[PDB]
């Protein structure tokens, strides 16, 4: 189930402790076996944020209900409708071509008003995500029932006595994946996702705040006619549910249940801390055998790609040989991998991983396994663009 | 005084360097000794802000000035006040009843302008928090006076000859605490606050910028009453210092002296670079008296609660077994430790101790201490909400 | 060229790893050589940002098009403009004085309307930089040719097998130097510098989004002169590229080129990971010589000094003993180095070289050597405001 720890991720000294980071990704996880002593599998478990703040609301589909429209006839000034001491309605002076027919003295400009109500059926909640929002749950097998502990950003240490290994102090902090700072949380009645704050300001939308509740820049959803003498026929615009999904393409989708927790993406640098203690450092060899591929490679809106393989082999527990590379007359490691270890489980028969790369911008080849059986994947990267 | 540092703390390797990791937090200090090397304690002692820059500047308590207000008779087109060639004048047309007793020629709506001169008495000043302006300094005593240095966030690495023990690197990061990054500093001519940069911008009062020296958006403390022929009386709003307190309650209080150097909160992880040496690592115990609550726990404005304890005992130096707990049933770690270290100094009679701590979203209990004679505290934490 | 790896700069345990921290910074390597293995030159080459988001569009060029100029005589209710209809056009509804020489009925106020096609000719682009768009650029050099690998914050790991040291793990990520986070990168025609991301959004200029293409806020550009009862001149106010220089004098200027790749500064803190192997390591003195100013002393958008020296002795490799003190009277290191490790090459004659430092804010001197033959020179650093 999970892989052992390696040489390189530990350090005994010979006199005071015994050091060994270890890399909690979602997808694997890091076991840590000692001579008589029991054997340690690190799991990371949940990567969320607890609770979250409402910054603005955006509405795409208003209504508008009720109008009203006070007229007088040319040369006698200007016209003034009674709604405008209320602030919840949205108005315009216009001019009409008048007559004698409409009835007034003079053939000319007569100036009106026209008032409506204005209020939002469907709106959109934009969230942020601050630092005591941000929980990170890891849980510890032993073999020879299982022991969990949480850790966040205000607090990324951890000590507890873990029988013969002594006391043990764990300190964690979160690195790679999103940058929680640059991006809010867009909420539709429906779906959730990540969009970028400045993309979030500028949004030519009617929106509200939290701490003003009347609804402002509304002379955005709302379409005023060809006026009439009487009556001067004004709209609400249709719904623009359909340009934000429109809008909403190259945004990462985040699972938010009812309780606002954010389930999200990167991994977790953790490094132990025990007394002076030999541990077994396994070390695994490479994948001769051929990879293909799962399904088509996917993209997150943090210019990474995730690529699901698998292997065709029984040399598990091996590691897998997968690089983005320029050219295919160039090994030339052009791009980086996200998931540090790349390893898979067993070698029972035919399994399947979750790697996740950075190519650079352009094209690239994400290629794995080499000599004669190997396989690729031409990857065309996008600037970045909000 | 200082507590000495632990096993875990340090690697000394068969060849090369002895790495150690020091918990620098603003309550306890950690010591260093060694065979026949000098005792280090290390302290540390200032975190701090040196200088802010002014982002923006809201006005709570504005003055209206001179008045000025021209009326024309009805059906002879709009009115035009002579102040709106100056734009430090706030203006409004309006229209009011007109007729023989006020001297024109038709009952109908007199057009009038009104203008006012704007100026703001008291104001709030928001300051931004940079890089270049945090400085950390760290003090280091000697056994058998003191050696003291600083360090910023782009200078994090001290390196200095510490006699018997050669060279010395010491290189600190600083984590956990706040998050300077998502807060203003809130400034009122009396104190001073830590506001949210996105709460700061989304603030419907009249604001001015170091560069735009005119006031913006004045019309919002300014009211119109009812208008008459002659004088349309504007006044200016009162006060909305009563309101600003009220909206800064959840808001946490930073000390500002003159010079606006900020005293903050938090902890400072830093490593020592030394050759190889042996160090004496003390283990410290389990305290197994009974603690009390010195004072009501309180409340940051991130999220942590601060609770002051005394210990009733002569078991020290121990450790506190402080823990946030779901229900009197369990023991779970539900909750989270902010301070690494809570470690007690002496065990001379009633010492008292500052502990910090993340409790989880709703209720939770801060269990100190096990056996019979253990006490609790019953709390439920607010989410998140600008 | 490259300069030694130091004793406290790695820890070889008993049984397992070998850790080795390695300071990359723009300037000098680190080289790191081990019994009966071969050495290895650590040199960092590019720290850039492949590709940027433009976030706004301001305007200092304006030109105004075609003009249009409609009113009405006075006492017939309001004059109006058919280019309102059309967003695309500025306008303005003024009063003007009327008689019978310009064909009118009564000598009264004659309402007018003027506008104007508002088109920006040169125009400002600022840019944001984000996670997925930073690289690091890594090559180590082999003797006994060379071996390169990028790392970005998403992927700051790099595992490759490098010989008779077996599989190495390069874990790095970025320190000190800019804070990318609260800086945009300012785009004119010509140049390139960096602002804060508060003083690009207070900016009192017409401006656009690559969400919204049509100008917003373009009212601060035009003048509208004294009006006549035919033709209102309205012109476009002057370039305000001079005034846009004249506020970019404390902005950090970065290279950029067609490909938008930000070359940057500050250092990269690195750890490689290896199996037990013993490891060299050397000590360099201290420099007894006397120090002299190459040229005078810069200053960057961070508040951190860049100075270059040259040494006039052939102790060579060795350490200088830069730092910044309050008075001539005092040795207390009141200042900060940014630049970890300040050595020289080469012993060779008179060499060079580029040290960095943060002094305290207001007078303090920045101090090299000790001794006699000592130069000192006098610093006053300005505080934060934008």
């Amino acid at each position: 189930n999970c892989l052992g720890t390696s040489n390189r991720d530990f350090v005994e000294g010979a006199s005071g402790a015994t050091w060994i980071d270890l890399v909690l990704e979602g997808g694997s996880c890091v076991t840590v076996m000692a001579p008589e002593k029991p054997t340690l599998d690190f799991k990371v478990m949940k990567m969320e944020a607890a609770e979250l703040a409402t910054v603005r609301e955006y509405c795409y589909e208003a209504t508008l209900d009720t109008l009203s429209t006070v007229a007088r006839c040319p040369t006698t000034g200007e016209a003034h409708n009674t709604k405008r001491s209320d602030p919840t309605f949205v108005c315009k002076r216009d001019v009409v071509d008048r007559g004698w027919g409409n009835g007034c003295g003079l053939f000319g400009k007569g100036s009106i008003d026209t008032c409506a109500k204005f209020t939002c059926k469907n709106k959109a909640t934009g969230k942020t995500i601050l630092r005591e929002n941000i929980k990170y749950e890891v849980a510890i097998f032993v073999h020879g029932q299982a022991a969990r502990f949480t850790i966040s950003p205000q607090a990324p240490s951890f000590t507890a006595n873990m029988g013969e290994y002594g006391t043990v102090t764990i300190d964690c902090e979160a690195r790679s994946g999103i940058n929680t700072e640059d991006y809010y949380v867009f909420t539709v009645k429906e779906k959730s996702w990540l969009v970028n704050r400045d993309w979030f300001h500028d949004l030519n939308l009617p929106w509200t705040s939290p701490a003003t509740t009347d609804w402002r820049n509304r002379e955005t959803l709302v379409e005023f006619e060809e006026p009439h003498a009487t009556k001067q026929t004004v709209v609400a615009l249709g719904s623009q549910e359909g340009a934000l999904h429109t809008a909403l393409a190259g945004a990462i989708p985040a699972t938010v249940s009812s309780s606002t927790l954010t389930l999200q993406s990167g991994h977790l640098k953790c490094r132990a801390k025990l007394d002076k203690v030999k541990i077994k450092g396994t070390t695994y060899g490479m994948c001769d055998s051929a990879f293909t591929f799962s399904k088509n490679p996917t993209d997150t809106g943090h210019g990474t790609v995730i690529v699901e393989l698998q292997y065709t082999g029984s040399n598990g527990p091996c590691r897998v040989p997968i690089s983005v590379t320029a050219n295919l007359m160039d090994l030339t490691p052009v791009g980086r991998l996200v998931t540090v270890n790349p390893f898979i489980s067993t070698g029972g028969a035919n399994n399947k991983v979750m790697i996740e790369v950075e190519p650079p911008f352009g094209d690239s080849y994400i290629v794995v396994g080499r000599g004669t059986t190997q396989i690729n994947y031409h990857w065309h990267k996008e600037g970045s663009s909000i």
